């Protein structure tokens, strides 16, 4: 995950449910059909760096978004992804000056 957009537009979408044994290139490859992966975040404890099972990802055309989440589901590995509509969110703040 990094931290960096400028696009207003929140093309990022929640994958959740997600197998141990799909990954970034899977994600990517299966969710290359709806438009085009931009960017792929995931969540996981560095100590194991694996993605549990679930995440979020970065599209090129907010359209990409809600074909996913309207699916809601995909076949993944043999197994049912769960897709939902992301929010953009951020704890980062402007500051005047060194303090």
């Amino acid at each position: 995950g990094s931290s960096g957009s400028s696009g207003s537009k929140s093309n990022k979408i929640f994958v959740g449910g997600i197998p141990h044994n799909c990954g970034e290139t899977e994600l990517r490859e299966y969710f290359k059909k709806f438009g085009v992966v931009t960017e792929v975040v995931m969540i996981y404890d560095a100590e194991k760096q694996r993605p549990r099972g679930f995440g979020f990802i970065t599209f090129e055309d907010e359209q990409s978004v809600d074909q996913a989440v309207n699916m809601h589901f995909h076949d993944i590995m043999g197994k049912k992804v769960e897709v939902k509509r992301a929010e953009p969110r951020d704890s980062k703040s402007s500051g005047p000056s060194s303090g």
